[PDB]
């Protein structure tokens, strides 16, 4: 029975002022630590959120980090300014970074090591296209992209590892899998864990849904047995939608 | 008569504490308001360098922005969210995400109209690469490079646009281009802006040195006709460095 899973991803929304409400009415409402539960502001604001969840069950995480620990990359935030700012996790592979920005699976994978060196936990994202899925190619896709993310990692360090299921087509598109369809792509990264890294880790490691999640449809995609939870989109800038959906997964 | 500018590119570097520390410290020393200074701190540390700068002339700036103003693009950080940091300037195309991270012309071109409809300040960074100086590509990089970047602004929109020129091989190598290696380099630039955009544009805007500045070397550059000031990269990282910098621009 693994402990489900509730992220909140704001995406490059929010104000200062809206980001500490957002944060404050989150930590208010997480009542216990039956499910893991975290939120991810943009990261100027992360300090100021850090701050308004202290004495609450709920986690900071940053919605992506550098592949290097210091120096000379202008831009980037590093694994340790993340975690002086209360962070406990950071999304890695994100759709909008690999499709829109354009990151790479050898930037992914060293990004994992390095996040997971110094201290971070990880969501690593994934996930097929509309033309991939349409194509036939999805378990294609989940196992080149699950293999060469976590090329290299310890057993011990998938400790540290939930993995988020995000269909392409199902980003801000209103057009969310159904159950049946989510549980199917769980199942299938389920397996691949368990046939590359082994049973403990395949049945250990949370795999959660993202992409036009709502409180409507939480329920269903809730119950299906290889779904951990949720990577929360849009949902989660409004505070009452977002517990609505960690209520659900308790 | 061009106002010298001299910012300071923290890259990946400082905690929080240090950040507070050193931003206090630059202000302090910035006494009159003769140079246009700049620090440019890491996301997380933009609000709290901010209120440090608070009463004194120093400007605050970002080492990155994104090509879009808000919405559904994990991990960037948008214009109005600097803006509310307090920052006046972003910095575009450095080299390190140009070569190192993968930011493409169109990707840089849309930034920099973003960044200028927005409200913000642009310090555009340019420059070549070893093999393109061994190969005597260098104005050919030049001109695509500030072409591509300028194209559509307008002549009013170039009222807030710096030209920072940084060669590759210059950056954290310890090896600065000579005083008149820079100054013909930023003679190139300068005509590059005339012949397209005219005279005002060409004499008014600021092109910066970057690469490898330190006190010892800072006056024979900022001698030269063309060079208007420092991009300043590792030496930012000290106060006093950074300061003998700023004062050698007076
Ligand atoms: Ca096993
Ligand atoms: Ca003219
Ligand atoms: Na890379
Ligand atoms: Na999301
Ligand atoms: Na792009
Ligand atoms: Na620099």
């Amino acid at each position: 029975t693994r402990k489900k899973f509730v992220a909140g991803n704001w995406k490059m929304n929010t104000t200062l002022a809206e980001a500490k409400a957002l944060g404050a009415a989150v930590a208010k409402g997480v009542t216990d630590d039956r499910v893991t539960v975290a939120v991810f502001p943009p990261y100027p604001w992360l300090t100021a959120v850090g701050e308004v969840l202290k004495g609450s069950p709920v986690a900071l995480g940053a919605q992506d980090v550098s592949s290097e620990k210091k120096g000379a990359f202008t831009g980037e935030v590093s694994p340790a300014m993340l975690l002086e700012t209360g962070c406990k996790y950071a999304l890695i592979g994100h759709s909008e970074r690999r499709h829109i920005i354009g990151e790479s699976e050898t930037f992914i994978n060293h990004k994992v090591h390095t996040a997971l060196e110094e201290g971070l936990s990880v969501v690593l994202c994934m996930g097929e296209t509309l033309a991939e899925r349409e194509r036939g190619l999805q378990e294609r896709v989940f196992q080149r992209q699950v293999y060469a993310a976590c090329a290299g990692l310890t057993d011990e360090q998938f400790g540290r590892i939930v993995i988020a299921y995000e269909p392409v087509w199902a980003i801000g598109t209103g057009k969310v899998a159904t159950p049946e369809q989510a549980q199917e792509a769980h199942a299938f990264v389920r397996s691949k864990l368990r046939l590359l890294y082994g049973d403990k880790i395949a049945d250990s490691t949370p795999i959660v849904y993202g992409g036009s999640v709502t409180p409507d449809n939480t329920v269903g995609l809730m119950s299906q047995p290889d779904v951990d939870g949720a990577l929360v989109g849009g949902a989660s800038l409004k505070a009452d939608s977002f517990l609505a959906i960690v209520k659900a997964a308790g």
